[PDB]
DNA sequence: CGAGGTAGTAGGTTGT
DNA sequence: ATACAACCTACTACCTCT
């Protein structure tokens, strides 16, 4: 039968009970966070020590080496409470770090044919190589001429079960970086203004923005914020005085830098000042690197395993530990653990008139559903390229009747496929000019005049000062109920050339947005589990610090007939779903499900985008109430962990839905990627509290990934979750009052 | 803003 | 320099599409 496991190496030693000079820690007076002075304590104490180690596990420190100097904390005590081995059996928690620390010392000493030490090592997580892995095993250094270093980043996850015998999972992604201080900028003459800014000596924060270069050096007095203190004294009398511990004359002299950061400004020191280097910045600076930077940056799942592999080998042996080594390949299953693997058979779709082999070939089944016939449509085109236009009309036209591309074909698209308009002289197409944000909201309020314009297409130049009309008319149009299906301006200028027959793959996804746009809907499932009469998602997403907009989407079939979508009415200011948010929404979803099938749902399944950390005594309470069974499952989408198909000695990406499945725990991978050049990033799903069983709630997001509406191509996410999402994408140009059953956001 | 996915970068919100 | 862990959000490069 298939399998396939998790990026996990074995180790190979039994571990052994060793000793640990134990501390215990006692408050004395007020502080403000327990945690905060724990780890404090930690980091303090054992800088004060050589560096040496110290290991938390609740209040009470542990280390292996003797902490002669302790300092003084006047909020908090350290008492020494003698000196203790550990049993393994019970501290699990305690030997993972110990573990982690000896791997970082393992490490530590490597150096390669550079002079200097290979790996940069912080004794945390996350261990940085300074050398990414070719696809050939080169082990070349990548840095651009100016600054841009790459580097491989190893994020270490050991596991040290009851008995001595440890796991270590492991993880892998890209860094980018830069040496070039700011202050070599400014020697170099490069412009800074504007740049972002990471500051290095403090890792205080992000989206330091500049605003401006100060005249006044920073010798000057009152440079620093902190009163009558200069910039450089401040780092002086800071217990980091060795950022400036010895400086040139020059850097005394060297000006000072102020920048805004989220809306309050600050003076920072050029030294201390590395620009954000983000693939915008990488690209917009050198264009060929990131080009060259591309192939890396992506790891298929085998180019994953060795550059593992080599990481695990550069390890070795742990001679401080009782000989520990890690073995050297994967485990081929998972199955002494809980979990069993398995591949999901795909999920049968339904055209209108049957059985559809192919998504691309829906168009011949035709679509399940078509709205009452003739709803029109019109056009918005910019005043300068009207001709584009007009090319993109027909043969969109052309496609939903029998003559899809530029000669009428029947010998890949079938005729009439939805009832739309014909662009006559009612609701005509008329130009627009550009440059004035409120004209473009006009130009969206003329449209209202025309009487059942139906669904709407605008052309949209290509962006700068353009401040493209995608936003003010999907906001006036959201306003009212009129869908709209905004197009690229190079889109178009693609269509005038009968060169290629890539069109098709575009006219695919137009098509379906369109028909999505309206309340058609291409496909359904034949095959469902069942049971579940409803199905609802809700997903949270929030633009700005402390303001969470949720919103949920349902499906009132197990086959997926029916998409319909609630955008809540008020923010939340909070992950956690605000109940009062929860009433509003179950029951404006409960009252159109009552009115459209006659009555509320025998039983109903949820997914939560993120923690469903609601209270889930107030569902209980209100289904209860209502004699509703349900079951809430989370689907989790921003997880560190990959996973990879074992076939003998090979590695692989694992195909499209893969599953591997522990009791109320899951994973899922629901892209299919080639193994060519990437490797997927699957989903935990898990299920708080629930009825129906773990592999029928799979079988059931997996199809409802795969009955992705808007294109060909299967979303990612289920449909619960994913279309939740895009509401959050864009919360504005969505209409919150009440449940439609058009799709406003594909 | 044809669509979708992988990859960086940055920040946030919960519950131990 | 230092609160952690899990999970979110946003933005943008790239790349490909019977
Ligand atoms: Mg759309």
């Amino acid at each position: 039968a298939n399998n396939l496991t998790f990026e996990a190496f074995e180790g190979i030693g039994q571990l052994n009970e060793l000793n640990f000079y134990k501390y215990r820690l006692i408050g004395k007076g007020q502080i403000d966070n327990v945690h905060q002075a724990i780890w404090s304590v930690k980091y303090k104490l054992q800088a004060n020590n050589f560096f040496k180690p110290v290991f938390v596990k609740g209040e009470i420190l542990y280390s292996l080496d003797e902490l002669k100097v302790i300092p003084e904390f006047e909020n908090v005590e350290v008492i020494l409470d003698g000196n203790i081995i550990l049993s393994i059996s019970e501290n699990t928690d305690i030997y993972k770090d110990v573990i982690v620390f000896y791997i970082n010392n393992a490490l530590k000493n490597i150096k390669d044919i550079t002079n200097y030490r290979k790996y940069i090592t912080k004794n945390t997580d996350e261990i940085i190589c300074k050398s990414i892995l070719t696809t050939n095993l080169k082990y070349q250094y990548m840095k651009s001429e100016k600054g841009f270093k790459l580097q491989r980043k190893f994020k270490i996850s050991p596991v040290v079960f009851r008995n001595g015998k440890v796991i270590l999972y492991l993880n892998c992604s890209s860094d980018f970086s830069t040496d070039k201080s700011i202050y070599e900028m400014l020697n170099d003459g490069l412009g800074v203004v504007g740049l972002q800014v990471k500051n290095k000596w403090t890792n205080a924060n992000g989206n330091i923005f500049i605003e401006k270069v100060l005249d006044n050096t920073i010798s000057d007095p009152g440079t620093s914020g902190k009163l009558g203190q200069s910039l450089i004294d401040y780092y002086i009398n800071g217990n980091q005085k060795y950022r400036v511990e010895k400086f040139t004359d020059e850097d005394k002299n060297a000006k000072v830098i102020q920048a805004k950061i989220k809306n309050k400004t600050y003076n920072y020191i050029p030294q201390a000042l590395t620009p954000v280097i983000t693939r915008e910045y990488l690209s917009h600076t050198d264009k060929k690197f990131s080009k060259q930077i591309e192939n890396v940056i992506k790891m298929d799942m085998n180019y994953r395993y060795q550059t593992l592999k080599s990481f695990v080998e550069d390890i070795g042996v742990i001679k401080e530990l009782n000989n520990l080594h890690f073995k050297n390949q994967y485990y081929t299953n998972f199955d002494f653990m809980g979990f069993e693997s398995g591949v999901l058979e795909e999920p049968v779709l339904m055209g209108a008139n049957g059985k559809i082999k192919d998504k691309k070939q829906i168009f011949i089944n035709g679509f399940f559903k078509n709205p009452k016939e003739n709803v029109k449509f019109g056009v918005l085109y910019p005043e300068g390229c009207m001709e584009n236009a007009q090319s993109i009309a027909r043969s969109i036209l052309d496609f939903a009747t029998a003559g899809k591309y530029n000669k009428q074909e029947n010998k890949y698209i079938s005729k009439n496929l939805m009832n739309i308009g014909f662009k006559p002289s009612e609701c005509i197409f008329e130009s627009y000019k550009l440059g004035d944000i409120t004209e473009y909201k006009a130009t969206a309020r003329k449209l209202k005049e025309h009487e059942k314009v139906g669904f709407v297409i605008a052309v949209i130049p290509d962006m700068l000062e353009v401040e493209n009309p995608y936003n003010p008319f999907k906001k006036v149009w959201a306003k009212l109920n009129i869908p709209s299906q905004m197009i690229t301006l190079k889109t178009t200028e693609k269509f005038k050339n009968i060169v290629d027959k890539s069109g098709l793959y575009y006219l695919h996804n137009i098509a379906l947005n369109i028909l999505g746009k309206i309340g058609g809907i291409p496909w359904i499932i034949k095959d469902m589990p069942g049971n579940i009469d409803c199905f609802i998602g809700l997903a949270v997403g929030t633009r700005e610090k402390g303001i969470h907009f949720p919103a949920c989407s349902v499906l009132f079939d197990k086959y997926g007939k029916l998409i319909n979508y609630y955008k809540p009415t008020i923010p939340q200011s909070g992950e956690k779903i605000a109940e009062t948010i929860l009433q509003e929404i179950f029951d404006n979803v409960l009252i159109s499900y009552k009115e459209e099938n006659g009555e509320y749902p025998k039983n109903i399944v949820i997914h939560r985008a993120g923690f469903s950390r609601e209270n889930i005594d107030w569902y209980k309470e209100y289904f209860d109430k209502k004699g509703i069974k349900f079951n809430i499952i989370e689907v989790k989408k921003n997880i560190p962990v990959k996973i990879a198909k074992v076939v003998g000695s090979n590695i692989c990406n694992p195909i499209k839905g893969s599953y591997v499945l522990k009791n109320d725990k899951a994973f899922i991978v629901t892209t299919d990627i080639k193994d060519g050049v990437a490797s997927p990033n699957p989903l935990k799903i898990e299920k708080t509290y629930g009825d129906v069983e773990m592999k029928s709630i799979l079988e059931q997001i997996y199809s409802l990934s795969q009955i992705h509406v808007g294109s060909t191509k299967s979303l990612r996410l289920p449909i619960t979750t994913g279309y939740a999402d895009k509401i959050c994408k864009a919360i504005e140009y969505i209409p919150q009052g009440v449940v439609d059953n058009r799709l406003f956001f594909l």
